[PDB]
C-alpha cells in the first residue's frame, strides 16, 4: 500500500501472478462514450494471455447486456451473443440479487424505486415488481395533501437508484413506505458526484440515498462499491480467488477501498476522479480507515500496460 | 444539564432568575395551526408578569411578519402592529441577513434559492434578488441535456431551503451555480424531519442541503439553529444576557444544543420531537457533544409553567 507505479517490469511481474483482472468501466476503460485512448487494446492483450476480464461498476442505468454492448462497441472484446452480460456486474443486477434473496419467499414480491428503467427491469428479471420508475411531480398546498396521494398497496422494499426525476414528493413516499419496519432500505452505490467526459459532472446516487436515509432515519443497504456485497456476486459468479485478483479504478473511497476490503491487489488509475495527492493525503493521516483507501500499484492509465503486454 | 422535572415551585425560582425566555414556535407553542393546549396563557401569563419573551424558529417557509400575524391569532399575546414582527427571529430572516452581510457591497445581488416563496420575500426586502423558486421539472433524455440548460448570468449564492419543487435538475444548477468560488453555500436550517399535527412527520430542509453539500463538496453555512449565527442575530435585537434567558424547545440537535453553546438555561417540551429516551441516551453516553445537548429542565409542555405564572 504505497502507491508504486507501476512500471513495465513491476507490470509483468503483478501480471503473471494475477490470472482475473477486475476493472470500473467508468474513469478507466473510457470516459462519456469515448474509449480511454490505448484501453481498448490493453484488455483485448490482456485476454489474448488468456487473462479473466471482469467489470464491476456503480451505475444503476444500464443492464448487463447494455454495459457488454458498451465494451464490445468500443473495442474491449466482450464475448458476442447473450453471454457478454456475464462478464459485467452492475448495482442495477447486484440489487436484484440482494431483493431477490432478502425478499425470498415473499409472494409477488414489490418494490418502490426511485431509479432507473435498467434497475426495474433487471427487478423484474428477478420476480420483483417495480413502481415509482419515472416522474413524481409534486401537486398539493400543503403537507397534508402530499401525505394523502395513494400508496401502492404491497411494498416491501425502497430501493434508491439514479433517478433523474428524483423529487421531494418521491422522498415523502419513500419515508411514508419505510415506516413499516419490514421494508428494506437499498441504495444502488453512495457516490457524492459522478463524472463525465470533458472534466464536466453531476451529481451522484449517493445524495438521493443520503436524502432518504436522513428522512427515514434509517441507514440503507448499499449494494455497489465499496460494499462487500458486489464483491460477493462477483465472486459467486467467478470464483474469484484474492490472491490472484486485481482491481482497477479510478476512485479512492468505492473502487480501491473494495480491493483492500475484499483482498484484492489494487492498480489505481488517474484518468479518473481520484488523484496522487489524494492518496497522499490519505497515506499522511493517521487514520486507518484513511490508509485502507491506499493504492497498492499506480498507473496513469490503463494504457500504462500495454508495454508489458505487448512483450 | 441533569434533566429535571420543571414542577411549579422550580418553575417559579427559574421565572424569578430570568427576565426573557426564548421559545420555538413548532412543537412547542403549537403543531399546524392547532396551539398546544393552554400554551397562548402561559405566553400571555409570561407578558403579565413583565418576561420579555422572544421566538426562535428553523421554519424558511413562513415570512417574519406572518409568524407574528399568527402569534396573535392564535393568542400568544405578541405586541400590535408591525413592531410584532420584531418579537420573531425565523431562519428566512436570519439567512436574507446573513446574505446582507457577506454579499455586502455586491450591485444587483441575486441568489438561486431553493425555497419558498417567504425566503424569497425576505431575502427581497433586504435587497437580494431570487432565482428560480418554483417548479424546475427535468427535461431531456441525458446528462448533456441537463447542463446544456441555461443558468442565470449572476448568481453569488445558493440558498438551500424548504422546497417542495426540489428536483433533480434543481440540484445540478445549484452544483453548477456553485462551482464558481465565489458563490455562497448557505442553508436555511439543517433538520432531517419536522413535526407535523397528529404525529405525522416530513422530510426536512436538512436533507436537501445534505444532498447540495455532497453535490457541491462544499460545506454550507447553516442559519438556523443550534448554529451561533441565529443566536447572534437576536441577540443584536434584543441584547441576550445569558444568565437571565431561557431556551425552550421540543428538539435536543436544534433548541437545547442552542441553549448549551449560547450559555442560555434550557426547557425542554416532550409536546414535540424529542423525548426523555434520547435524553437518557446522550445522558448514559460517554461522548461530549451527546452531554450537549442535554436539558437543565423538561416540562410535559410549556403549559406546565401555569401554576406558577398564576401564583
Ligand atoms: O432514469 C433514467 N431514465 C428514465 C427514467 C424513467 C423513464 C424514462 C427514462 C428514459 O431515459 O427514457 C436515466 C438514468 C441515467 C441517465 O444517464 C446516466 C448515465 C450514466 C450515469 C453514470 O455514469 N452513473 C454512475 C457512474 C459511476 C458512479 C455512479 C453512477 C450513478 O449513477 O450513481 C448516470 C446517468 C439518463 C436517464
Ligand atoms: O441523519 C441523521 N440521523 C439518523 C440517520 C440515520 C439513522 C438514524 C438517525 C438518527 O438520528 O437516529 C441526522 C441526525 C441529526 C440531525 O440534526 C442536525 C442538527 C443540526 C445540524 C447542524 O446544524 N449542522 C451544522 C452546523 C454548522 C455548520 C454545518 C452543519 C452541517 O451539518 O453541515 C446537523 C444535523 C440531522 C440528521
Ligand atoms: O414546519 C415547517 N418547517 C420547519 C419547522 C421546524 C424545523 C424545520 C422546518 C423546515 O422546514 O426545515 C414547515 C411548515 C410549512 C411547510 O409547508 C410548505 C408548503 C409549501 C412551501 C412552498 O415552498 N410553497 C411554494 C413554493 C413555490 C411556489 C409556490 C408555493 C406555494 O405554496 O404555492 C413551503 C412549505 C413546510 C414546513
Ligand atoms: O461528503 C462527501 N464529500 C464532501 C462534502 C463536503 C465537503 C467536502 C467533501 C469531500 O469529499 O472533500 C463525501 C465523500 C465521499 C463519499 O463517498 C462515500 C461512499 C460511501 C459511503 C458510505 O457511507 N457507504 C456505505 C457502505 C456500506 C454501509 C453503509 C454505508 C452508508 O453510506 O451508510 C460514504 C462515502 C460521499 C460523500
Ligand atoms: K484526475
Amino acid at each position: 500500500a504505497r502507491c508504486v507505479r507501476l512500471s513495465a517490469e513491476r507490470a509483468k511481474l503483478l501480471l503473471a501472478e494475477v490470472d482475473t483482472l477486475l476493472f470500473n468501466c467508468d474513469g478507466v476503460l473510457w470516459r462519456g462514450e469515448t474509449a480511454v485512448p490505448g484501453a481498448p487494446e490493453t484488455l483485448r492483450a490482456l485476454r489474448a494471455r488468456g487473462k479473466r476480464l471482469g467489470f464491476i461498476t456503480n451505475n444503476s442505468s444500464k443492464t448487463r447486456t447494455a454495459y457488454a454492448e458498451k465494451l464490445r462497441r468500443l473495442g474491449f472484446g466482450g464475448p458476442v451473443g447473450p453471454e457478454a452480460g456475464l462478464e459485467v456486474f452492475g448495482t442495477a443486477y447486484c440489487s436484484a440479487l440482494y431483493l431477490r434473496q432478502r425478499l425470498a419467499g415473499v409472494p409477488d414480491p414489490k418494490a418502490y424505486v426511485l431509479g432507473s428503467p435498467a434497475l426495474a427491469a433487471e427487478l423484474e428479471a428477478v420476480g420483483v415488481t417495480s413502481v415509482g420508475v419515472g416522474p413524481d411531480v409534486l401537486h398539493g398546498d400543503g403537507p397534508s395533501d402530499w401525505l394523502a396521494v395513494p400508496l401502492e398497496p404491497d411494498v416491501r422494499a425502497v430501493v434508491v437508484g439514479f433517478d433523474p426525476h428524483f423529487s421531494y414528493m418521491k422522498l415523502t413516499k419513500a419515508v411514508r413506505y419505510l415506516q413499516q419496519p419490514d421494508c428494506l432500505l437499498v441504495g444502488t452505490n453512495m457516490d457524492n458526484r459522478l463524472p463525465l467526459e470533458n472534466g464536466r459532472f453531476i451529481a451522484g446516487t449517493g445524495c438521493l440515498v443520503r436524502a432518504v436515509e436522513m428522512a427515514a432515519q434509517r441507514q440503507a443497504d448499499i449494494i455497489g462499491k465499496p460494499s462487500r456485497f458486489i464483491f460477493d456476486c462477483v465472486s459467486q459468479e467467478y470464483g474469484i480467488n484474492p490472491e490472484r485478483t486485481v482491481m482497477v479504478g479510478d476512485r479512492l473511497d468505492t473502487d480501491i477501498l473494495l480491493g483492500s476490503t475484499c483482498s484484492l491487489k489494487t492498480i489505481l488509475t488517474l484518468t479518473g476522479v481520484s488523484s496522487l495527492e489524494d492518496v497522499k493525503s490519505n497515506q499522511e493521516s493517521d487514520s486507518m480507515f484513511k490508509k485502507k483507501m491506499v493504492p497498492d500499484f499506480y498507473v496513469d492509465s490503463i494504457a500504462d500496460l500495454l508495454p508489458a503486454l505487448q512483450g
